[PDB]
């Protein structure tokens, strides 16, 4: 054998699984398709004026345990993402100012928003994170779309617009595309909707100074020539005695394989023998969402003069989730905008010059005319990255979670499923990637 | 350049495009991932006792033009598939005998079945075959499943069960999985439901003696070393003056490429530069169905003694579409059964021996105790074939046809989309594969 274990994919999940194996002195190879590690995490200390920038995922949550622990182990510093001032809600170009991070008690829609979150959380609780595919509630929820559930359960146009931007960003998909069962499950296993839409709480509370890309890069440094970049896995062969992992004519042999890729990217690989039917259907039918991350930098955080946090739920035909991404040690202030799903479909119909003009028009509504005085502007389109299907997460259409969801976790013979989609909680997030890597590495260390 | 054109995929569509280019004197290479040509067509003259057998698609339709013309050009003989006698309808093990190929006027559900076919045909005509993604009716139908359409349009259990077997076989997918827009479009562009479910009419009227695999095999012979087998395309690079098609380290260069694969199988390839957004989303999100084709042979066609055609709609938890697949030149009689979608998910939970036992028990209901005296039994599971996503066809979940469906046809720069899914009519069928290949080859001939 070339190694005891081959890990396929050097995102946070595969990188962490390889780190845990290498730390125990188990022989491991980490193979990665791209010319870099990080997967959906990606940062540069030098490419953007004003300081490090994260092109992919960057927020650390308040309940995350493995991510801050690994940050400490790799010698990274965290900084708070929390901003003072009022968040805003924008509906078709019209601004409602929040009260800190709360919808204003005076708005007609605030009471129904709270009710709509309890309904969504209740649907999630009926499925659970442990075995949603086996829930007596899953058949009915998995035969309908989020759009259909919203038609049945939400009256207020404002409440419906907030739910639409949340799904189009948090799943990168239209409410007409995503199973309500998958959405309800996804939100519950992220500790509920208020957790995932936190602007200063829940999933969004901190950053690593120097960028999130450092997590995988500092692991790659520990692994040395056990990491192979530019090594796209084309086929995986299971034998009685081990596994053969191929990239074209290049072959590596091992006792076990950890597949640390999204199900949709695993579908590109040829398996002999064929994977279990539920897993093969999961890989073919659970696509990635679509998201773009747009970042603008300014000489200073001028919105703080108006007691604006910079955080905004921008709803309508071109919907965004907007944050202040500034670190105290940066040289410039940063606004980060996300656009996904059906809103990104419209964005894709525009020229690059039209997109930048529309983005800056949107910011002028949120933070005023100083938003035109940009020092830097950048878009990362996560539908155009090779061997990454999309962003931020995998989603499922009707019928899949209830028929095939159990194949998100565990193993098939000598192939162990990692990647964030395999995590029992925090699937979709870096914390889930680490949890899924830890489970696969832990189970293989017991088999060795 | 290695050739003017590289054609990717040696199913009927690619094979036919390569043939048309070669016949016009245009230099062409045909590259195929598998160790054989044919794709979803696949036959053997010698592997099965009693005569040639088709593991993949085999029926020729009464309106098909290119397919009978090509068979004639390649020197193949056609024979009628039409069988005399009564078809049957089976509901959870209870037989209703038809009147030839008709539901009996005396059955409580026959009038409702005819009404339901008119409602389905009327939904498809609102979308049309030319540009269903542009129909005013498409967004509403594309946001709901076939199962939800059935809940609104169909009352009787028997009628609902017939529609469920039709979708699970003709799209290889559950009614809760398939967009009603997609299904309605698919059926319309196949000349309507009665055309696609014909047992002795419409899409099912003839066969090629010797097997449908002979079409691609005889084209392969004509192409000689212009065909490369075991040549899975891993990347396609578009340049100013041509394209580079790669299989690992192996490279071919041409002026133009014909992609003659299903969208889902095209998603495996890495494109530099990235395809148009609609096309990239289509390839990622239009999966293939799941189908198995089960064939049993007997000393004679004993069901004819009971004035049974051998054709049956077997409905319920384990649903099949059954035919007499006997040719006069065969030395045994053949029964052919299809199982797909959610019925095939249940079948997959059984062992190979449980499946054979259950299939023979099912045939005993349809044609009596002599069905136990098998001479030959074979299953082709079209979810276990490398570089074919499934069978019989590509399907779409909610949201896709209305957002991205236009990307089924045409071209992106020097890359021309073929494969049956690109056909303006008879998409899903061999006739469609030939039509799409003809359109791609004709447009490239004009460009050169
Ligand atoms: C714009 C954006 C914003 C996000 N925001 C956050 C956030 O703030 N906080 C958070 O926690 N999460 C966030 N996420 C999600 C987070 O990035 C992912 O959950 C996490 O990266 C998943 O890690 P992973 O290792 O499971 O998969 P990935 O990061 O997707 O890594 C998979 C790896 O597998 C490789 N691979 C694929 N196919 C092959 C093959 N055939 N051979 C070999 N290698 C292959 C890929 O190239 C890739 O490197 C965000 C994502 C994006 C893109
Ligand atoms: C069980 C079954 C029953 C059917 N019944 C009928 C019927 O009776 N009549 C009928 O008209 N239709 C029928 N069909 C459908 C019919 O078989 C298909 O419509 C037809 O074969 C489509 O032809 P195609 O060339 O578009 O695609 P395919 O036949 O799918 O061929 C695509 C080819 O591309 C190759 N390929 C994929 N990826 C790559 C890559 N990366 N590099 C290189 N090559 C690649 C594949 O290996 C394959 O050979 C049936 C299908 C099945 C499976």
């Amino acid at each position: 054998y070339d190694a005891d274990v081959i890990v396929v994919g050097a995102g946070p999940s595969g990188s962490y699984a390889a780190k845990l194996l290498h730390d125990r002195g188990i022989s491991v190879k980490l193979v990665e398709a791209k010319d870099r590690v990080g997967g959906r995490t990606w940062s540069s200390k030098t490419e953007a004026q004003g300081g490090p920038i994260d092109f992919g995922g960057q927020w650390i949550g308040e309940t995350h345990v493995l991510l801050p622990e690994l940050g400490e182990e790799l010698g990274l510093e965290t900084v708070s993402s929390i901003k003072p001032g009022n968040d805003i809600f924008v509906f078709n170009g019209q601004v409602t100012v929040g009260e800190e991070d709360q919808a204003p008690a005076s708005a007609s829609w605030t009471a129904e928003l709270t009710r709509s979150f309890e309904l969504l959380d209740e649907a999630g609780a009926r499925l659970g994170w442990e075995a949603p595919w086996a829930s007596p509630a899953v058949e009915a929820l998995d035969g309908m779309t989020v759009a259909q559930w919203l038609d049945e359960n939400v009256s207020s146009d404002e409440v419906r617009m907030i739910h639409e931007v949340m799904v189009n960003i948090l799943n990168g998909a239209n409410t007409t595309e995503v199973s309500m069962a998958y959405w309800a499950y996804f939100v519950h296993q992220g500790e509920g909707i208020e957790s995932l839409i936190g602007t200063r709480s829940g999933a969004q509370i901190a950053w690593f100074v120097g960028g999130m890309g450092q997590v995988t890069e500092l692991i790659a440094d520990r692994l040395g020539d056990n990491l192979h970049l530019n090594w796209p896995v084309t086929s995986i062969e299971q034998q009685d005695s081990g596994v053969v992992v191929s990239s074209g004519d290049r072959r590596l042999t091992a006792k076990y394989v950890i597949l640390a890729t999204p199900p949709s990217d695993a579908s590109r690989m040829i398996f002999d023998q064929p994977l279990p039917a539920k897993r093969a259907q999961l890989q073919a039918r659970a696509p990635m969402g679509r998201l773009a991350k747009i970042q603008v930098r300014y000489r200073d955080a001028f919105w703080q003069e108006e007691n604006l946090s910079g955080a905004a739920f921008v709803c309508g035909d071109l919907a965004f989730w907007v944050f202040d991404g500034s670190k105290p040690s940066d040289s410039l202030a940063t606004i980060v905008g996300f656009i996904g799903g059906k809103h990104l479909d419209l964005w894709h119909s525009f020229t690059p010059e039209e997109r930048e003009a529309r983005f800056i028009d949107m910011l002028v509504t949120n933070i005023g005319e100083k938003a035109r005085d940009t020092v830097y502007y950048h878009e990362t389109d996560w539908t155009e990255q090779p061997w990454t299907g999309g962003a931020p997460v995998t989603f499922m259409p009707t019928g899949l979670l209830s028929s095939s969801g159990s194949a998100l976790r565990g193993s098939a013979g000598r192939i162990y499923f990692a990647g964030t989609e395999a995590a029992p909680m925090w699937s979709g997030y870096i914390e889930g990637a680490l949890r899924a890597g830890k489970i696969a590495a832990t189970d293989i260390i017991a088999r060795l």
